[PDB]
């Protein structure tokens, strides 16, 4: 049982401006940008911080949502022509992530994708060596946690895999409350629903510790309390709903995720996008709660509900008040029936199956995602 | 408003074990151990450990409690004879905090304790450079933080000063449960009460944040429902306390103390020991409360307290229930009034006062000391 955090966390209404004492007169900065913090001025803000600094800088923009390897291959001849020794990270999880697999194979160049990433859990990936590059992770939605995790979630062929190595933490971590007070509706509700999501997973994870345990209580606690509130644009809630997405990050980077993140990962070719986790975590914590009830009825009484059931109404009732679609609303019977078979097969091979407090079969896995698709 | 964690935290019962997977073959390793981490034969694992690892070791036992420069200065020509590369500190805060400086002048021997040492929050310490030495802090009692903190506590002339770095906070801590189980009733209620003034200073701290809150409020629940369970020998429970221990080391770490551990350094000069915080706390609070009650109000209502007079209330009940002494059953009145003076200007120049919701006059921290005192 071990507990780190690799990043250093800044915070507050403003923290952006810390971006001018993390860099020094004449550090080589590369910055990435979704277009939403581009169009929203946010980039601008950085590059003038960058300015301040005297720094040497370039900007990359229009980063795009759910990478692929492809994403990351082709913005790769950019940043080794412009020898970087920081990369700013300005954007959602995808922005992040997509910095991370860059930072790879920028510092570590003999490295590809194929040898990195964890395809199967039952075949070995090679560790990262130590990567220089500094990252500043500067995260817009609340959120995904890449701040702080290890992870990066990459497509190949419409699945998404992870790279996973302690390098890969961002250096720094910027939560200002300015940036994700602009998130639209439903980008409030899913990134707010995957803080509960990674929450509960890695409290009920092989791999918690009482560390990780405190972290996820908490952002548990600020989801259930917090989210609606932030969803309707309550300020207060965007601030408080944006900490705990950090805290549900240092919760998973130590006690990792489970089922419901292997499942979703496979089932990425399903649109709209960000809604599968939300949909698919009742399903996964009453398999759970079958052989594995004590970390569920723990964490209901630290939430102050009576028991496990409590737990899980509460994340019921939750998802409805936030109008979460049913899986039968957002794909057809025919589609999730051909693919079922080979999501299955590729969930069981994912990674975070070895922290799941049950160890699933395929078929149990396929019966998690007809439950969810019936929802009988 | 900044959270950080400079150190690894491996935990368990057996944790200990670890120390075999941190250090390679011919690493040149030097253990500091307390008395009591001899006798139980916890110095003796370590040593089998390096041994199964094939390090180069060389072991310092015997390190005094509440170490002074003096203690620092006596160990470091060992230090430079043995040419280290990593330290363990295998026992309570006091040899991890001489564990760290030690690493300091080993480390950066161009550095002398005058010029590292913040005398004064009014004059300019030296920061210290990169310090390479790796450190694995196993703390035996539950318990300080030293083994997460960026401090280290120091006497020089019976008054307690710090060097505060990002660079003495260890590489790795060890929580292995079997050491703190160990601890006498006496030991285990001192330092667990430390850890309730630990959680309760980072959470009114200026320098708190959510992050430092989430540990601090954890640490001070299970103080407040496990400590007299764990005293009473509850390995359950000390197990809990331990963990707690380290959650209020990353509280503080990044909260920083306030009023208590400044009043506790310039106190140093009473034994018995690692009373005076408990002692303190109280009363500090009471002082705090009447300008700056807000922080203590949201921590009462995080602990599921009606508010910030009953958080108080049970601060106080656990100090009867544990039997704390007051202050005048361990100092005469001759001695206390004689320093008072001295030690209530040398508390107000403490750097931690920075930190405290409030800022007091040394009159204001003249009769706090008098009320702990006149109870
Ligand atoms: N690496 C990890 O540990 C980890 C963990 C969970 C998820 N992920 C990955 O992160 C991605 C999802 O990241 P995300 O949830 O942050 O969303 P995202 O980055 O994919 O962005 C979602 C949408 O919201 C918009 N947007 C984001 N912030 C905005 C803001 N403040 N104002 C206006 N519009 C804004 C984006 O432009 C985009 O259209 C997925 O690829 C997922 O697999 C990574
Ligand atoms: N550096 C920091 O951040 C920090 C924070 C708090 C306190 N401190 C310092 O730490 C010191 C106090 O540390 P402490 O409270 O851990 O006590 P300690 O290290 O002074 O030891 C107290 C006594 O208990 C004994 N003991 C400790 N663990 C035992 C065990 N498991 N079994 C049996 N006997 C055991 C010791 O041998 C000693 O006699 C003080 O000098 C204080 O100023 C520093
Ligand atoms: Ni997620
Ligand atoms: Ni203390």
């Amino acid at each position: 049982m071990t507990f780190f955090l690799k990043t250093t966390i800044l915070m507050g209404r403003g923290s952006l401006e810390n971006i001018k004492k993390l860099v020094s007169e004449g550090e080589r900065v590369l910055v990435f940008s979704s277009k939403s913090m581009d169009r929203l001025g946010f980039l601008k803000e950085v590059i003038d911080y960058l300015d301040e600094a005297g720094a040497t800088y370039e900007s990359i923009t229009g980063l795009p949502s759910e990478p692929s390897i492809e994403n990351v291959e082709e913005l790769l001849p950019k940043v080794k022509d412009f020898s970087p020794e920081t990369f700013i990270a300005l954007g959602g999880g995808s922005v992040i992530d997509i910095s991370k697999a860059l930072k790879v194979f920028y510092d570590a160049p003999e490295l590809d994708f194929d040898s990195v990433a964890i395809f199967s859990r039952f075949k070995k990936a090679q560790p990262l060596p130590k990567l220089k590059t500094k990252l500043i992770a500067v995260p817009s939605t609340s959120g995904a946690g890449s701040e702080v995790s290890a992870a990066t979630v990459i497509k190949k062929g419409d699945i998404k895999y992870t790279i996973v190595s302690p390098e890969l933490c961002p250096n720094y971590a910027i939560l200002d409350p300015r940036l994700p007070e602009n998130m639209p509706r439903e980008v409030a509700r899913n990134s707010g629903l995957d803080v509960l999501v990674h929450a509960i997973e890695a409290y009920v994870s092989k791999a918690s510790t009482p560390f990780s345990d405190a972290m996820a209580v908490k952002a548990a606690r600020t989801i259930l309390e917090k989210l609606e509130d932030s969803v309707n644009g309550d300020p207060t809630a965007r601030e408080e709903v944006h900490y705990a997405a950090t805290m549900a990050g240092i919760a998973f980077l130590n006690g990792r995720l489970g089922l419901v993140h292997a499942m979703s990962h496979k089932a990425a070719w399903i649109g709209p996008h960000g809604l599968i986790n939300a949909i698919l975590l009742p399903y996964v914590m009453e398999f759970n709660m079958e052989k594995a009830r004590e970390k569920y009825d723990a964490m209901a009484k630290e939430l102050g509900l009576s028991n496990a059931e409590e737990l899980l109404q509460k994340v019921k009732e939750l998802n409805e008040r936030l109008n979460v679609p049913k899986l039968s609303e957002i794909v057809s019977e025919e589609d999730f029936t051909s693919r079922l078979d080979e999501m299955s097969r590729k969930a069981y091979e994912d990674p975070l199956v070895n922290f799941n407090p049950v160890e699933p079969s395929v078929d149990d896995i396929k019966n998690i995602y007809l439950r969810a698709f019936h929802d009988w």
